[PDB]
DNA sequence: GAATTAGGAAAAATCTTAGGCG
DNA sequence: CGCCTAAGATTTTTCCTAATTC
């Protein structure tokens, strides 16, 4: 059955890699391109697609990036399948992109054909399975995260401030600081340092 | 002339992308592929290369990434012309970077007719600059650019994991005395935020 | 000319504490 | 019950500004 996808990350050079990868498989057809949350929901519903291949950090002038977009993109569009695209190899924030419930989760840092690998498991009924079957069985299940923590965590490595994710998101530093705050103990780490240590030694 | 141009990312579906991308151009020939450091290395050597497509966020054991690495790659492999192809922003890092003396450094998030405006700059002996690197490079342009003593000590022990309060406890000094030099520092480097620095600190480590 | 040192005003962040949910 | 959410009081940390002496 001719499946019709979007593809959305922030860098070109990325999509260029993606776009080369699909058209292999004749049935496939990719029909729009994007950079940013804003361009992407406005050109959705202008475009029929059935599924998509969209990046977890992304710039978003206003609907946002990540677990928060892909939920609005889940209320607004229960239309489309979701597969999440991200060069994030942390667990802890990983941890709650597995409960979301999206098609399918495909790494930059897994090799090419994951993602045509994730377009044939989803065609008949993908790698959310190796990933959690690998994050269970890893040995860091006591540091997993909630769909926020991970959504708040993300953003304070991605080089925001607390106050700019409040800004972000729509709550105060005041519920942010307790996100964070919560997650670290989660972690158990004291400071920053120690916090963005954890967050790339995965 | 037709060159042998290497590609260094650990992220194969970019190195699919970086190598795909070269297949359009009819001088240009691939000789390479790796992911990480310690690989690049090896196969240095071993490879007829004139021209590198590396990024400056890829894993290795022997040998670091961005800073560390490149300056391994200007003095070990000297003949060499290089081109960083990073998804990195932090001004900081760059301008350290674009003082080793590159072809040009390409943003993975500018424009997709970087890469080939980058290779068609160094096939007539120049460096292409983005209006995105140019944008970036501005932060610092307004001795001057170098750290203090001091200001450098106080980096130091914040990149241990001590926190600005615990820094002055440890030195007998106000909060107001280490936070000046502290920003006082992330203004020379042209970093805003804690993040950006410490991505710097071990870029450079 | 800048380095090291701050002080008082100001901003950002954390700290209880506390209300309603699956 | 952990979860998001937050406004008090509090802390940390910057911001603005100006004193040292080389
Ligand atoms: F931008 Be994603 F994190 F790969
Ligand atoms: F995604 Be790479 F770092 F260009
Ligand atoms: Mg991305
Ligand atoms: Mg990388």
């Amino acid at each position: 059955n001719n499946m019709n996808v979007i593809i959305a990350d922030d860098h070109p050079i990325v999509l260029f890699g993606i776009r080369k990868s699909l058209e292999q498989i004749e049935w496939v057809n990719v029909v729009g391109e994007f950079e940013d949350s804003t361009a992407l929901i406005n050109n959705l519903p202008k475009l029929d697609a059935h599924v998509l291949i969209t990046d977890l950090s992304m710039p978003g002038d206003k609907y946002g990036d990540g677990i928060t977009l892909i939920k609005y993109i889940k209320r607004h569009f229960p239309s489309l399948s979701i597969i999440v695209l991200t060069m994030n190899n942390n667990p802890a924030i990983l941890s709650a992109v597995l409960d979301l419930d999206i098609e399918g989760i495909v790494l930059k840092q897994g090799a090419p054909t994951d993602l045509p690998k994730a377009l044939a498991a989803l065609q008949k009924g993908e790698s959310v399975s190796r990933l959690l079957e690998k994050i269970s069985a890893g040995g860091y299940g006591d540091k997993r995260l909630s769909p926020k923590e991970s959504e708040v965590l993300r953003l304070f490595a991605e080089g925001f401030l607390v106050t700019e994710i409040a800004k972000k998101l729509n709550r105060s530093i005041k519920t942010i600081s307790s996100q964070k705050k919560s997650a670290m103990m989660k972690l158990g780490v004291e400071n920053d340092i120690a916090l963005l240590n954890y967050l790339s030694s995965v």
